[PDB]
């Protein structure tokens, strides 16, 4: 896999950003993982919503660089929003939320799983640390 430059437009949830890729905005939803809906009222705003949101959002707006990382399977969802794994500063959005107990590992589909692994310790742990969504 390789990363690429992106640039923040605006977050938009705790899984989805908008992000200005190769001169075009574009949506983009973390590959691997699921932060609650705040959004979908055929959900409603589940609880740990709010503070996910507030973390990625946080996390992508005081980063000096972001990175975006497409995996090896489709590049974009039927909604046509971007599948990646996008760094801040170097680190993984996607393992941060999961670590912190603020997203599930989530809508796993080969070949799109390279870092499925590293997420899925990282999920272990945020568990038996019984945090936000463990808790
Ligand atoms: C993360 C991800 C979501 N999606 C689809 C599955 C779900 O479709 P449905 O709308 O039928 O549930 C939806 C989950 O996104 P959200 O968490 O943004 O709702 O996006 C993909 O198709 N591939 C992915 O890799
Ligand atoms: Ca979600």
């Amino acid at each position: 896999l390789h990363k690429e430059p992106a640039t923040l437009i605006k977050a938009i949830d705790g899984d989805t950003v908008k992000l200005m890729y190769k001169g075009q905005p574009m949506t983009f939803r973390l590959l691997l993982v699921d932060t609650p809906e705040t959004k979908h009222p055929k959900k409603g705003v589940e609880k740990y919503g709010p503070e996910a949101s507030a973390f990625t959002k946080k996390m992508v707006e005081n980063a000096k660089k972001i990175e975006v990382e497409f995996d090896k399977g489709q590049r974009t969802d039927k909604y046509g929003r971007g599948l990646a794994y996008i760094y801040a500063d170097g680190k993984m959005v996607n393992e941060a939320l999961v670590r912190q107990g603020l997203a599930k590992v989530a809508y796993v589909y080969k070949p799109n799983n390279t870092h499925e692994q590293h997420l899925r310790k990282s999920e272990a742990q945020a568990k038996k640390e019984k945090l936000n969504i463990w808790s």
